[PDB]
DNA sequence: CTAGTTGATCTCATATCAGGAGAAGGAGCAGAGCGAATAC
RNA sequence: AUCGAGAGGA
DNA sequence: GTATTCGCTCTGCTCCTTCTCCCATCCTCTCGATATGAGATCAACTAG
């Protein structure tokens, strides 16, 4: 699951909420954790169909 | 001499796209050149 | 430790 | 008996195809993946 996704659970909560988790209300989110380590997919180019 | 004990070692057996450049080969055509082969 | 990958530095 | 061809070979010439090679130096870091015993043989004992 992509963190901040609609499917994650910091889904929609508040700083508060955050922190209270111990997560940063700053953190964009949008990559991923495997294995505890934080994994961002790249965009990548192709030629359009 | 001469049999019995001790280790090592081997076999065998048990299941279940937006590269490029150059060199080597083969291909097909083109002709040259000489043997034979009709033929005037 | 090896291999690969990635991100960087000059 | 010499023209004249003429079939056949011998290169040889472009060309296209294949294939094989190469693509700066050095340095740092992180991160993921990556059996067991029985029997036989032989050789050293280990003594008789």
């Amino acid at each position: 699951i992509m963190l901040r996704s609609t499917y994650c659970l910091l889904n929609g909560l508040t700083d508060r909420d955050l922190c209270e988790l111990n997560e940063c209300p700053l953190d964009p989110g949008g990559y991923f954790i495997i294995n505890g380590s934080e994994k961002v997919l790249i965009a990548q180019e192709k030629m359009a169909t």
